[PDB]
């Protein structure tokens, strides 16, 4: 719509209060003007018709249990769109400023999230495996790289491309949930799974192991279930990103890590430059090297330390 930017406030899913940027025309909407050619967040009022209503509340105030999910949604698309800005220079999902629209409230007790080829999809969770899962920006941020990923390398989701295309989306999750600086973490939906137990997730980068997922390749998944096992061996490259990032010994293999920047840098040029939709993950090793060596150099610690790392998880 058509209307005057205005800055409203609310909860979102957690309880937490931020700003939001809403446009204002009788009722204040959902839309945020301010980033590329709009932010904007739909109600799907339980439906599956897609994006349902563009959110409207008559005063601004969005502290409402109904409005959490849609505060999050929108406000998560924000700092996902300022992340790719800020440090990569990104506009968009797209790279052309294309609108970011979400829908929240969508179908009943959903227990999923999902980009669907043109906006992201929010459940509200059946309140025991899930809330409502805009509430985790590691979500919002991991299914909005989906979009990243199809835009650029367009990795196939199967199998080992598939596993890739889950990693890179976890580790971009994981960077804005770092670059949004609130309580970030090495584990994916902590803040929306399980509300009855504390400190669990769906996986984990930095032990893909206390999830059961390998934490090495000699331990990959190889059966036909979720895609080839995209959810399962993701663990692996999870693992290696860590590495990368903070550093530690893995199965005896040591690796200086080099910090959360440079693992953005170095995974977002083989993204974008180098990766193609069936790199495998000896590929992905490659491509990171390379990356690295464009970067830093052939002989910096940045290329010792991804190669440190992808030895480490078994990758040749
Ligand atoms: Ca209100
Ligand atoms: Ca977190
Ligand atoms: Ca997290
Ligand atoms: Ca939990
Ligand atoms: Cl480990
Ligand atoms: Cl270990
Ligand atoms: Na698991
Ligand atoms: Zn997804
Ligand atoms: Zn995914
Ligand atoms: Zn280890």
């Amino acid at each position: 719509i058509t209307g005057t930017s205005t800055v409203g406030v609310g909860r979102g899913v957690l309880g937490d209060q931020k700003n939001i940027n809403t446009t204002y025309s009788t009722y204040y909407y959902l839309q945020d003007n301010t980033r590329g050619d709009g932010i904007f967040t739909y109600d799907a009022k339980y439906r599956t018709t897609l994006p349902g209503s563009l959110w409207a509340d008559a005063d601004n105030q969005f502290f409402a249990s109904y409005d959490a999910p849609a505060v999050d949604a929108h406000y998560y698309a924000g700092v996902t769109y300022d992340y790719y800005k800020n440090v990569h220079n990104r506009l968009s999902y797209d790279g052309n400023n294309a609108a970011i629209r979400s829908s929240v409230h969508y179908s009943q007790g959903y227990n999923n999230a999902f980009w669907n080829g043109s906006e992201m999809v929010y459940g509200d969770g059946d309140g025991q495996t899930f809330i409502p899962l805009s509430g985790g920006i590691d979500v919002v941020a991991h299914e909005l790289t989906h979009a990243v990923t199809d835009y650029t390398a367009g990795l196939i989701y199967q199998n080992e491309s598939g596993a890739i295309n889950e990693a890179i989306s976890d580790i971009f999750g994981t960077l804005v949930e770092f670059y949004a600086n609130k309580n970030p973490d090495w584990e994916i939906g902590e803040d929306v799974y399980t509300p009855g137990i504390s400190g669990d997730s769906l996986r984990s980068m930095s032990d893909p192991a206390k999830y059961g997922d390998p934490d090495h390749y000699s331990k990959r998944y190889t059966g036909t279930q979720d895609n080839g096992g995209v959810h399962i061996n993701s663990g692996i490259i999870n693992k290696a990103a860590y590495l990368i990032s903070q550093g530690g010994t893995h199965y005896g293999v040591s690796v200086v890590g080099i910090g959360r920047d440079k693992l953005g840098k170095i995974f977002y040029r083989a993204l974008t430059q180098y990766l193609t939709p069936t790199s495998n993950f000896s590929q992905l090793r490659a491509a990171a090297v390379q990356s690295a060596t464009d970067l830093y150099g052939s002989t910096s610690q940045e290329v010792a330390s991804v190669k440190q790392a992808f030895d480490a998880v078994g990758v040749k």
